[PDB]
């Protein structure tokens, strides 16, 4: 396993074939006419996929050359999944084309670093070009079109996403889960909801199937397990003379207090619903106070000078209707001031980002969307778990793409905007001839992905691409119909965020990787 | 784990040959003339079995290509076995036909996605046709006939299962168990049953053979053990006043209490029997109130401040008869509310939709059978464990077939319905001629299971297929009669669900496999 | 692991090779001229054997093919040993011949199902005919004859066994084990007895070996720890005033109890025999209850609602005489009525007829014999350890054969019943030609064991069989002396149960030969 070193093109040629390897591993799956690849599973059955990165993630070759090349190209695709997950094939093909043009330039003895300088300043110019070319994406028709593009002519899933997103609002949170039957299940859970079950089964309410409902109850917060005191009776009798149902949130209730608390609810005196703590202590308590403010309750924590039994009856929060089952507790609409809710939203706006990013951001965004609106749940069903996941990954990709389109809009899809801005920026000049040829190299390498896209349909890339370059504006080529026309007719519009981020990150990684000159390796 | 990358036709033929070897190894079991397969077992004697997936689950190939193919294809067979368990050979054969046709089409340059669409539409049409042509099966004669064919022309088993299902009612539970004698014996156990014996052997009552029986007793349920709870002395006096026997359900009883009780019973003071709770804490908590509802009593709860010491006369469950042996207790005509029985049944109906599925179904249907259905025990009597395996396997095949037929309805067996629906659906056309070609080729090749069924009998598949294509209606060939006639005459009926699931799963999996264009392996 | 599949001719050839292995392994042991086999043992001495299962159960060969063939044929031999244990060589040979002929027929293209049904019908008809021709024999002369037939010209052992069985009665059993003296020793003592050594050696009276014999003692059996209590002063003083010797069976003895008891011994006031509890708690308790019933005492312990320090002197039983050895104890006669005998034997008998069988029933006959008869003890002694093992195996085979013959009855032994049933059942007919072919093949193969016997004897097998087929009744051939003659004169008779079980096992192995079509192995 001793280290061995080589220099320049002799090693680079090895890289090429490995690149070549990974390259044709990916580009076979591009386009509507592109096919799938099944990935061996060490534990169970192999899984079908169309995304190049899903294929490549586990891929490494026997020899050190190709193995390290695959790892060093796989990082950008990993980041692409970290952000969006699609367009990975484009990043791979552009990387291959640019590294080939890089070896061509090195054959001229040309400086890689000034090449990178010219190329990435041209990339920034293209960023500005794309920002200028951005158009708003507002109509749900375009949303359905882009989802259908992402979902392989699946009008059902895309349209379903459309009404779900519309009725939950643009800031409403939407989640996709498993289903077994041939039909997806659409659920909306609005207000406040948590997944905790009643400790006592005797809470079976008047509605059949054990369905539990409370109209305008009094919600209360506690931090103690009520065992030693065993006397909530002052509060109980205050609610009894109030004569209205109640919900309690506490550490726990001991069986001794539980007996009368359930026995007394039967008696019909006060209906009381007791639940376990939904989540981890500090943050869960923090969101319970937000719920209390939402429900018109007061900030109540037993870990401060105030007492459970020492309080004012108005401290109990009220919500119009609460629905409780064996596992799920939900509120339809509560009694709270929207000014205070929006103040809490402003308070939590900066916490939306924080610095933890991955763990904190999505959790907090879904939680706050629940705090303001509701969550959408879509049970995507299919015959086999591999089929479910194969559709699923496209579902989350389309979800993220819809988020990008909502936040930023779209640009002319099908790569025509790319080639037009490249043609317009062909006039760009650098410090010297090195930067100029670097810009031209970047242009000619960007030409290749579109040509491969055309080739994916079993049609000639050259003259078709030339015809694409001939027209402008709405004129573009559709692979599904394999014909030219408007973007609106073809619905091929590129979400701005995914294209911008993927293209620029791929450009950066390519510019830094073409700088290879020396090789270290291990022996068998 | 070094990886190797392969393209196109080579992997295609590898997958072809592996699937073909597995399939024609399976084919030796198809039809009445099919035989068994012997599988080497390291621990002891080999396993001899007919159903294909039973063989498949342990199949592992020396070659990585074929190993990947076998493991990727076994999922459909495994889940089909999980669904029904028989006809799996037919599903495998038709799947192989689909693979052959798909690879042949792709060899022509076929579009994989067009094939996917075509096979999907064909499956939709076939499912609708099966729904349309499905006919109900109600008469016990036809039930016995389908059991007989499902038991490999065993009429004795058919009459046995028909008698069992009749006496266990429509919602009874039927199970097959190991038998001691040289022949099968079927027993019917009805009423409230559980497997718990009397605490002491001296509990043997008046009935001989060491049996412990009480006529018109009362039933006590103790939430916890007996330490000082033997203070039911007042209730005892009432029982002493009533001159009635008693039954005890308690966690545990003191040795002094056990000794004092035994003496009381043998002295004739009060004659009482005691048995333990049937199952786990959750199970017993759920089913004790079910027992009470059957016997019209009130469960003594340690969770509520009602106990044995403070109790009512009718808190004892009321039943007409109790019969207890060394480890089993039976209750005859418990005196309880039938409407409460329906309420508990409806609660069970709501609880039907459960992720636990079969593990939940055991007790879920156990309670219903104890209330309304019945218990059937099929003790398989024979010498060799392989023979019990074979007869048992035929037993659950017949059981599943009968259950599915009763709940669902039937179609003609032997694939006559398959060829009929293929002929009727030959008229459907899709979006593209590519899709139409996929559909029509699927129709051409879907008769292959019938071809192999004929072949297993050592008879010309081509002659029979041509003659059947000439014939119409329920006319068809039977191997048991080894001649033609009416398919109904022999009473070979297929549940629609098994055929539908097999066809849809085979089409889905085949469509996903054929789209693969790249291969990856690891070397030894 | 890597699997390799064999089909049809090749798999059948491997089965034939396993058959050849089995045949050469077994043939060496058929008849008087079929000789013993030495069993290699790296641990200890290689062991000489003749029983077919004894030769078989430990034999496994390297080549996987015949290895799994042997593994799958081991089950029939194992089951036969667990059922009868003798005639295993004969049943194995007949089954092997049947299998060989069936494999030949399948090589001719035989139908598995025709074989299945024809062999089932033939087995059923042969069982019926064998039952019809069954002649029970009860004379001790015939019992000695058949025991010697099993013992291969051992007369004294057969006479001893017959006398022992007669003296132990119809329900009394016989125990056989190794001996030191080269002559077998038979010891039978009637009544109640179990082996138990006294904790205090000073229980030795004037007679030797600590044997004490006492008149009408006060027999007490206690399942409770008597060490803790000691005391018993009122009862001890009552017995002392009565003037009779003292008998106690205690769980344990205290140092104080030891002290007062040894003071009693060396002081010479009262002779007291104290013994520890016999064995395993619950079952020892049950058999102690049996002893108390047979002695006319009362079952008294803390498991009974009697009091320790308060008791009545008549509560204990009295015996005609009690004898105690160094490590065993017997009672010559006790207070036991035949009605209580019937009741206890019946409540034991119901447990005897159960599915537990092994590891529980033998103790059941032990206890029952202690209730009614006595234990028969056999000491077989000789020179070399391997030869004692062989003699023990042969003697136990004879023991089981005698038990089966006594409980069931016999037919003509030496295999002549086989030829006679084959002759009389030449008229059997099946459903079709193939069934009749299979039946006739089985009938022809029925001749194999006897012709193999004659071949081993060095005489013309087929002509001797033909000559036997000419006569009828009990006239046939003698292999020990090797000449014709009547069976009755030399009494070659065999219990019918082993014959029927062999036929049933043959039916099962035939039913598992018919499906031999595909086999799977694992090669490195």
């Amino acid at each position: 396993a001793a280290k061995d070193v080589k220099f320049g093109n002799d090693a680079r040629v090895k890289m090429l074939r490995g690149v070549n390897v990974l390259a044709d591993a990916v580009k076979v799956t591009l386009g509507p006419k592109g096919r799938n690849v099944v990935l061996d599973k060490s534990f169970g059955a192999p899984t079908i996929t169309k995304d190049g990165v899903s294929v490549a993630r586990e891929i490494e070759l026997e020899d050190k050359f190709e193995n390290m090349g695959a790892q060093m190209v796989k990082e950008v695709a990993s980041k692409a999944n970290d952000a969006a997950g699609d367009g990975t094939t484009t990043a791979t093909v552009l990387a291959q084309a640019i590294i080939t043009e890089g070896l061509k330039a090195v054959a001229a003895g040309m400086n890689p670093m000034d090449l990178k300088r010219g190329i990435d300043k041209a990339v920034t110019a293209a960023v500005e070009e794309l920002k200028a070319l951005s158009v708003p994406c507002s109509d749900s028709k375009a949303i359905a079109q882009v989802g259908t593009i992402s979902a392989n002519s699946d009008e059902t899933v895309g349209k379903l996403i459309a009404e779900a997103m519309d009725k939950v609002g643009k800031e409403g949170v939407i989640t996709v889960e498993d289903g077994t039957g041939l039909q997806d299940e659409l659920d909306v859970v609005e207000g406040m909801q948590f997944d905790r079950g009643y400790l006592s089964p005797y809470f079976i309410n008047k509605p059949e199937t054990g369905a539990v409902e409370l109209e305008s109850p009094f919600i209360l917060l506690a931090d103690k397990k009520i065992s030693n005191i065993r006397e909530m009776l002052p509060v109980l009798e205050a609610v009894a003379k109030a004569g209205k149902p109640l919900l309690i949130i506490a550490e726990d209730v001991e069986g001794e207090a539980l007996a009368t608390l359930v026995v007394n609810t039967m008696r019909g005196i006060v209906k009381v619903a007791a639940v376990k703590a939904p989540g981890f202590g500090d943050r869960r308590k923090a969101m319970l106070q937000d719920i209390a403010t939402l429900t018109g309750g007061t900030v109540i924590s037993e870990e401060i000078g105030m007492e459970l039994e020492k309080a004012t009856l108005e401290d109990l929060g009220q919500a119009k209707r609460v629905v409780i089952n064996k596992d799920t507790t939900t509120i339809i609409d509560g009694v709270g001031e929207e000014a205070a809710i929006q103040g809490r939203v402003a308070q939590i706006r900066q916490q939306i980002e924080e610095a933890t990013s991955d763990y904190d951001r999505e959790k907090l965004q879904e939680r706050v969307a629940k705090l303001a609106g509701g969550v959408a749940v879509i049970k995507v069903g299919a015959a086999t778990e591999v089929e479910m996941k194969e559709k699923k990954a496209r579902v989350e990709d389309a979800l993220h793409a819809t988020r990008a389109a909502v936040e930023e809009g779209v640009v002319a899809g099908g790569g025509v905007a790319l080639i037009r801005v490249a043609s317009k920026l062909a006039d760009l000049r650098g410090q010297n001839e090195d930067q100029n040829v670097g810009i031209k190299v970047a242009l000619r390498a960007m030409e290749a992905p579109l040509r491969q896209i055309v080739l994916n349909c079993g049609e000639e890339p050259s003259v078709v691409a030339n015809t694409v370059k001939g027209g402008d504006g709405n004129y573009g080529y559709n692979a599904a119909t394999e014909e030219y026309g408007n973007m609106i007719d073809m619905g091929i519009l590129d979400p701005t965020k995914v294209t911008r981020s993927a293209l620029q990150y791929a450009a950066s990684v390519a510019g830094l990787m073409i700088t290879t000159e020396c090789m270290v390796t291990d022996l068998p």
